[PDB]
């Protein structure tokens, strides 16, 4: 419940460092994943933006909700196609990250990449 003017979690803020002790030790000892910022973000949506891969490992086991919709409906498979991380979209996807769920916009995650690697996760062959 404690946050920053802008509802920010310690969370939330280790999250977006990629601080893997502070992620650790939070969740270890019960912080709820599954927490929105004033803006919308969760702080999946901040490891996976910033291309933290053991932080959104970790968000996942401990039970963060790998579809949910942030700040302009993002799911958290937008912010790593987006930011052209690989890894976390092939670690989301192996968790059942929709890979055609769509934004305001009405965008989906390939959407936002002309990267081949990329694209090759999130299109059929």
């Amino acid at each position: 419940p404690f946050t920053n003017h802008r509802g920010e979690t310690l969370l939330h803020i280790a999250s977006i460092k990629g601080d893997i002790p502070s992620v650790e030790y939070l969740l270890q000892n019960g912080s709820d994943p599954n927490v929105k910022d004033h803006a919308g973000w969760t702080p999946l949506h901040e490891a996976c933006n910033h291309g933290h891969l053991k932080v959104v490992e970790l968000l996942l086991q401990h039970k963060a909700l790998v579809n949910t919709t942030g700040y302009q409906n993002d799911s958290p498979l937008h912010d790593a196609a987006k930011n052209g991380h690989v890894d976390i979209v092939k670690l989301l996807l192996s968790y059942g990250a929709s890979r055609n769920a769509v934004n305001i916009f009405g965008l989906r995650p390939v959407d936002y990449t002309d990267d081949e690697s990329m694209k090759s996760l999130l299109l059929l062959p």
